[PDB]
């Protein structure tokens, strides 16, 4: 029960259904750099700050290239994978590399602004560990963006309080990034 | 103050070069039905007792039904899958359905008695997790084979004492297991 992602009862349903019908065909917007606003503690995010997520969709996944600042401060490049799920389940599987592989639902997406996304885990013990983002197309993210999301997670009762703002903007080397 | 599977520092190399060559022709003999002898502590494994994992390979993955009694005392049947690496890492993914994927190292099999399996993730605070499993191909496993993979597990510093046996037995309703 410790760490504060540890939390009580089985994952949370999300309507996983209705979601999935929303985004399919529009995988195409989901492309392009998302910036990570805010996201509840998780231990294998590797990359503390100015974290730039660049992904390309190819009809049949998406691949990422993950970009900031490592936790001992230097530039650290990540190589992912967002991809269906392999046994047909109505939602993606975020792989990375020298990592692990889980599930990643969009709660909520304007493609223009911002995303909502949320991944669970399940313990034998009657637990689970969830790992929630915010991710906006900018370095900042306006408030009613912000606010869409916090409702979001609300309505799946994660408690929003767990959110952390990621560093982002004018002192990120966003254009060194890019270089990989 | 933390679980003993939560450990110091970074994953050890298990030199998967040699052994993904060693495996990638003997997939066929890999297949078939293993019993997991035993394991150390893992909050992910929702089947305690009589665990048997029938395994069905394709020609480019396995198909797995793994079963036994779930810690509710119910029998249960969970769908899984081994395939390669999607990054083209030298290993395997294990995945299962309503679940996450994670790395799996063969660190050792004969194929017709036992298989030593390993998987570990790197955190970003300066610790590891893994996952260890001893697989016979009977219910019961000879220690001259137990000893192979203790010997195995030493090698990778993984300490051995963390190994708890699983139920197997004319206990388990195995019959009953392969029908669902």
């Amino acid at each position: 029960k410790i760490p504060n992602f540890v939390v009580p009862g089985k994952c949370a349903s999300v309507d996983r259904n209705k979601l999935w019908a929303e985004q399919t065909p529009n995988r195409n917007s989901y492309a392009g750099v998302w910036y990570q606003f805010a996201l509840t503690n998780n231990p294998y995010q590797l990359i503390e700050k100015c974290v730039r997520n660049e992904y390309s969709f190819d009809g049949k996944q998406f691949v990422i290239k993950s970009t900031g600042i490592a936790y001992d401060g230097n530039l650290l490049k990540r190589n992912g994978k967002l991809y269906p799920n392999p046994f047909g389940e109505p939602h993606l599987s975020i792989d990375y590399e020298n990592s692990f592989a889980a599930p990643l639902v969009i709660l909520e997406t304007d493609y223009s602004n911002y995303a909502c996304l949320y991944s669970c885990i399940d313990y034998n013990f009657g637990y689970h560990s969830d790992f929630s983002f915010i991710f906006s197309r900018s370095a900042n993210l306006a408030d009613q963006y912000v606010k869409k999301c916090e409702a979001a997670f609300k309505n799946i009762n994660v408690d929003t309080t767990r959110f952390v703002k990621t560093v982002q903007g004018s002192s990120c080397p966003y254009d060194t990034q890019k270089t990989v």
